[PDB]
């Protein structure tokens, strides 16, 4: 029994975080073999590149100091190809996620690691992380089996407080810039799909309450939740709520029309899974590998 | 910015967690040095649980009745011993990735972060706090049982929990690493509740200064309140007493911010007093009380927005 907000264990990404230095800034790397990944703002960037050898960048993982031999760019990330492989390389994949999924961030500052946490990719691609000056080059990552599946590399805070990054090729979530100009997080939306994982997490842990005896259509769901800015919820998203639905034994469009009234009547007093809001940031596979006991 | 429920990165301990059977029962245990620790409860059938005789159960065991499992690898138990709660299993190798370590036995308010384990392979991490009733509100299933809490601080791991069982109300109860239970529990299928449980007033007072810290000051008010009068609002909604050691303790709190500890203690007088009125406070629709006044200053910024 519990539900918390978990991340997976950060140790096979700890053992690849490196500090990166070029001139008077000091970032985060990643280590993988022998090529260090790190934003690339640590330096117009192919003009800025190009006045750039390879003594210019300071690597350093732990007390040892890793030597440059090499240097390109893929997209907004900087390759720096380093004479030393990482013996504690794990195995690993470079994915892109979508907005809904979730990820474990490992926060790190002067390339050592201070703390992990759970996050979401929100609709709008932005994440609500908790990240300082010096936090860039922090990963996102997910763990199946023994594989380490690199999904976020952290660049830069927009002025709301929350976050934007890239892929590990470089390539951004959402429509940001590496660069000081004026760039806003747009109107984000609540994951639907979550939302319901999360009601069905709480019937598993004996949270009733909300449910009732109505059904709703998919098409008259989307009507009031496109009302209370919630991303419109798919034959997929039905599809990809099935094990739950057949766990608790609750229909989705009969969970959908628990929604419907949690999102016009409120809660009243009450919590679910001790939260006095809608929670969004759980998948379907988070409710079901948390309250299966999946080991890694 | 942001402020999220932070855990400790899990790699040191990772490095340390093992798989122990005795008979039928398999839970986790924590391999430091040459000895690896577990619930002393491992020795039991699920009928030893009702009234069991530890003494008695263990004096029945031998060494090779103990299989650990490092990984692939078989770990070759030579002596154990029992202390308090737990069992203490001497093996034959040490453990090469044993980082520097303390066993620290922590007070209710204090947080931790959780590696939850099964078979001895981790699964997940999260934060927690000791809750004043001495019990966690974890999240925990069949198997769990031997999973450790800790704290980092510079290289150093502090374990500070062993989780050893689960209460009817979805709570969970367990040790320090010298099996000293936290709270009045057995680790006995008794019947024992979770006491009352109450709101750790002096994290609610640190989250509230993280608020302020990160932007945020629509809850303050233009009120003060002396310590004593706060005390008989506080109780009134099974919020913990404010002692003068919790007041020195939000003392760079109060300075970083500059609103002084009684009239952040006025604010969430008024704060219980009116609910949020459809506002939230670090995204949080609830007063939050699982950040000590030190996890706010490791994770908020040195200077206020
Ligand atoms: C609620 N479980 C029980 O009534 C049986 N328990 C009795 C008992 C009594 C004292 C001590 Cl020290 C240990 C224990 C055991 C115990 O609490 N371990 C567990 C710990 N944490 C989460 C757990 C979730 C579930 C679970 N067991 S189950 C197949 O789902 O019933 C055990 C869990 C076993
Ligand atoms: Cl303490």
């Amino acid at each position: 029994s519990g539900f918390r907000k978990m991340a997976f264990p950060s140790g096979k990404v700890e053992g690849c975080m490196v500090q990166v230095t070029c001139g008077t800034t000091t970032l985060n790397g990643l280590w993988l073999d022998d090529v260090v990944y790190c934003p690339r703002h640590v330096i117009n960037y192919e003009d800025l590149l190009i006045r750039k050898s390879n003594h210019n960048f300071l690597v350093q993982a732990g007390n040892v100091q890793l030597r440059v031999i090499g240097h390109s760019m893929q997209n907004c990330v900087l390759k720096l190809k380093v004479d030393t492989a990482n013996p504690k390389t794990p195995k690993y994949k470079f994915v892109r996620i979508q907005p809904g999924q979730t990820f474990s961030v490992l926060a790190c500052y002067n390339g050592s690691p201070s703390g992990v946490y759970q996050c979401a990719m929100r609709p709008n691609f932005t994440i609500k992380g908790s990240f300082l000056n010096g936090s860039c080059g922090s990963v996102g990552f997910n763990i199946d089996y023994d594989c380490v599946s690199f999904c976020y590399m952290h660049h830069m805070e927009l002025p709301t407080g929350v976050h934007a990054g890239t892929d590990l090729e470089g390539n951004f979530y959402g429509p940001f810039v590496d660069r000081q100009t004026a760039q806003a997080a747009g109107t984000d939306t609540t994951i639907t799909v979550n939302v319901l994982a999360w009601l069905y997490a709480a019937v598993i842990n004996g949270d009733r309450w909300f449910l009732n005896r109505f059904t709703t259509t998919l098409n008259d769901f989307n009507l009031v939740a496109m009302k209370y800015n919630y991303e419109p919820l798919t034959q997929d998203h039905v599809d990809i709520l099935g094990p739950l639905s057949a766990q608790t034994g609750i229909a989705v469009l009969d969970m959908c029309a628990s929604l419907k009234e949690l999102l016009q009547n409120g809660m009243n007093g009450r919590t679910i899974l001790g939260s006095a809001l809608l929670e969004d940031e759980f998948t379907p596979f988070d409710v079901v590998r948390q309250c299966s006991g999946v080991t890694f």
